[PDB]
């Protein structure tokens, strides 16, 4: 007679090949590589002989065996490669094998080879588009987006993107390195605290609750060993294979650090841990650099040095070295990027002449052109043109595009920036000729989340009915409301803008578009986006 069946135990069917500590707040201590999930299961025979070899088999194939000696058996096995296995306990003589029904077992990855696919439906007035044009469709979703604005990866549009950018992702330091961090109550805090007994100038999580262990949708078991927006992007992969999902390092409160990284010593060490960051979590496609700015003029006023132009071209050069090692040792496409300045005196501080050799795409920040950081002179904060009333105004994505194409940038490298919020003012005053623009404010408008800001959702919202002036200016291309009994004026993208952004950049035969923030649009931007650069509808 062959063995009698076996009954798999009741226990933990989820293990990791990158294992979470569940309590523990150091980035170091927080994160554990291993060759191998540490995988165990446990059996007993209720009936019949026990047989003379115990096997544990993942979809037929033996991972484990050894010695059938008792009733009840456990094995402690190494398991390489994740997914979900179907497992079974073999129990085997000279007569045959008799193997239990199988239990599903999970072996976790950071490349969510373990997880089913987040495929969700559209929301609000997101519709589907097919990515056929050969061109960039980018937004950024930000770590800390899923508390007060309560936007998630299942909310994410992603069949409507080729490029999704992950902000942000902080490099390590204390005083003197992160310093703009303190501005915001507790996040310079939090950067310490996780990057406790880690080397300053390495990469780190900002949030790692957010980041790994908050339940979402898809990620709500306890024992799944990823979480938050990282196992959530862990499934979109396996549902967008094809989407590229970019870390993005630095941003305005985050970029203090590049200001170092002069010494090649810190800049090896970043570029290593960059390396280090990008085999540890398998669902990233490459690096964004979002460095705020070379040369200063970023949220630090004490930082900025001649010298930036050039520590930037020798990182890019040394980031796409290490990023053709790794796409040699892994077969992936790694991608190479940067957001930055779409102001010509910042553009003429960098020779991304040079620079875009080890890049494969430039995010041009053609947004943030004014705002309520000046109340005295206003303007569009995200136009094609400049206006009819100011033909020599200096901040204009033309503007920026044209720097960098005089530069000797290659037009296909570069992608147009568009926001997905308005900036404005209150108390707008003294104007003539019917044009809010050219008086004075005595304040930001009031805000979504802060002052002076507000989301795309709100503006359509809110903000186009009862006393609320709409107009398009066909010449900057650029959309404005205006309320002239409390003076707020805000300046913001919409779908026609949108419109002509990505009809330029068909035109210029520039590489595509990409937006800020995607938490913050109802659908009508991103479609515009998709439409304007000539992807199919359905
Ligand atoms: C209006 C807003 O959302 N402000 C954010 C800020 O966003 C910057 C961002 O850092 C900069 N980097 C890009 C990449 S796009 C560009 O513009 C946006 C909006 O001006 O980010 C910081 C953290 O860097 C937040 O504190 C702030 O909420």
């Amino acid at each position: 007679a062959a063995p009698g069946k076996p009954t798999i135990a009741w226990g933990n069917t989820k293990f990791a090949i990158v294992e979470v500590d569940q309590a523990a707040t150091a980035y170091n201590n927080l994160v554990k590589v291993k060759n191998a999930a540490d995988v165990s299961v446990s059996w007993n025979l209720w009936n019949g002989d026990t047989g003379t070899t115990a096997k544990i088999l993942l979809n037929g194939k033996e991972a484990w065996s050894g010695p059938s000696t008792g009733s009840s058996g456990t094995a402690n096995f190494k398991v390489n490669k994740g997914g979900r296995y179907q497992m079974q306990v073999a129990l085997c003589n000279a007569d045959g094998c008799t193997a239990s029904d199988a239990t599903e077992i999970v072996v976790a990855d950071t490349d969510g080879s373990h997880l089913a696919p987040l495929k969700e439906p559209l929301l609000e007035k997101n519709k589907p588009y097919k990515q056929n044009s050969g061109k960039v469709v980018g937004s950024y979703f930000v770590e800390w987006g899923v508390y007060g604005r309560n936007f998630t990866v299942d909310k994410i549009p992603a069949q409507n993107l080729t490029h999704l950018l992950y902000g942000f992702i902080p490099i390590c330091g204390g005083n003197g390195i992160n310093d703009s961090l303190k501005e915001i109550e507790g996040s310079f805090q939090a950067l310490q605290r996780s990057c406790q007994g880690r080397e300053d100038f390495k990469v780190s999580i900002h949030d790692p609750f957010a980041a790994l262990q908050k339940a979402q949708k898809g990620v709500t078991a306890w024992d799944d060993p990823y979480k938050g927006n990282f196992g959530q992007l862990m499934a979109l992969k396996q549902a967008h294979p094809d989407l590229k999902i970019l870390p993005s390092i630095g941003g305005w409160t985050l970029s203090d650090p590049f200001f170092f990284m002069g010494d090649k010593v810190k800049r090896d060490r970043f570029v290593g841990s960059v390396k280090e960051f990008l085999q540890t979590w398998k669902f990233f496609d490459g690096v964004d650099i979002d460095w705020e700015f070379p040369g200063g003029k970023g949220a630090n006023p004490n930082l900025g040095s001649p010298q930036d132009g050039e520590t930037y071209v020798l990182l890019m050069k040394e980031l796409r070295a290490m990023l053709d090692q790794l796409s040699a040792e892994t077969g992936r496409k790694y991608e190479l990027t940067s957001a930055i300045s779409a102001g010509k005196d910042k553009i003429d501080k960098v020779a991304y002449n040079v620079a875009q050799n080890s890049m494969d795409h430039i995010f041009l920040m053609s947004y943030d052109f004014y705002g309520a950081f000046d109340l005295k002179n206003l303007g569009h904060q995200t136009a094609l043109n400049a206006p009819a009333w100011k033909p020599d105004t200096a901040y204009t994505t033309v503007n920026g595009v044209n720097a960098l194409l005089t530069q000797g940038v290659k037009p296909g490298k570069i992608v147009v920036g568009t926001a997905m919020y308005g900036r404005g003012w209150t108390g707008v005053n003294g104007y003539q000729n019917n044009i809010p623009f050219t008086g004075t404010a005595t304040g930001p408008v009031k805000g979504t989340w802060e002052n002076g800001i507000v989301d795309y959702r709100q503006i359509a919202s809110q903000f186009m009915s009862g006393e609320w002036q709409y107009t398009y200016d066909a010449t900057a291309e650029a959309p404005y409301v205006f309320k002239p009994s409390t003076g707020d004026l805000i300046t913001f993208d919409d779908a026609r803008s949108v419109q002509a952004k990505g009809k330029y950049v068909l035109d210029k035969q520039l590489g595509g578009l990409f937006s800020w923030e995607i938490d913050a649009d109802n659908g009508d931007i991103l479609n515009s986006m998709n439409a304007s650069l000539g992807n199919s509808a359905g």
